[PDB]
């Protein structure tokens, strides 16, 4: 069955949240779309992209350059439609800001509007991590933006907990 989320706590009436790795996850429910936590040349050299690119067996890299060949790297807070592989029906890779890199916290909010152009997502906390968000305020930009279904996956019980306890605040 497409789009079997299982386990998720609701947040908002379009957003909810599992503490579970994004690849796993991709692999149970077979989404419509999973969110690769893209860079603007789409190397994906570790971290959630690493593992989303391992999964599929290299081919998201090999896709992932012929289509920065014919059209060039994208924009921070901007994204692009690739093939989902064994995962999903598609890949939207996402380029949220990387704070550490000195890229600008307000394009959190243009990163995550791509997502409304998708009915249903399986997502991460865009711009966590080694991007260097404040992972709280990253929630908080999802719920405020995001119009369209989404399910995000944390891979971290300890995040996953300070993020729903800051939410029912
Ligand atoms: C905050 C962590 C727990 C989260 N990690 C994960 N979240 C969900 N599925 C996962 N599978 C594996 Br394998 C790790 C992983 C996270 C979310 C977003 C970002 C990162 C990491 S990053 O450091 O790779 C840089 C890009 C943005």
């Amino acid at each position: 069955e497409v789009n079997s989320f299982s386990g998720y706590l609701k947040l908002t009436d379009n957003v909810y949240i599992k503490n579970a790795d994004i690849v796993e996850e991709a692999k149970k429910v077979k989404p419509t779309v999973v969110v690769n936590a893209a860079n603007v040349y789409l190397k994906h050299g570790g971290g959630v992209a690493g593992a989303l690119n391992k999964a599929t067996n290299n081919a998201m890299q090999v896709e992932s350059d012929d289509y920065i060949a014919t059209n060039g790297p994208l924009k921070v807070g901007g994204s692009c439609v690739l093939s989902g592989h064994n995962l999903a029906k598609h890949c939207l890779h996402v380029v949220g800001p990387n704070v550490n890199k000195g890229e600008d916290i307000q394009l959190l909010k243009s990163a995550y509007e791509n997502f409304n152009q998708h009915e249903v997502l399986l997502a991460p906390l865009l711009s966590a991590g080694i991007f260097g968000a404040d992972p709280i305020h990253s929630l908080r930009v999802c719920v405020d933006t995001v119009r369209t279904n989404v399910y995000l996956a944390v891979f971290d019980k300890n995040l996953y907990d300070k993020l729903v306890s800051s939410f029912l605040e």
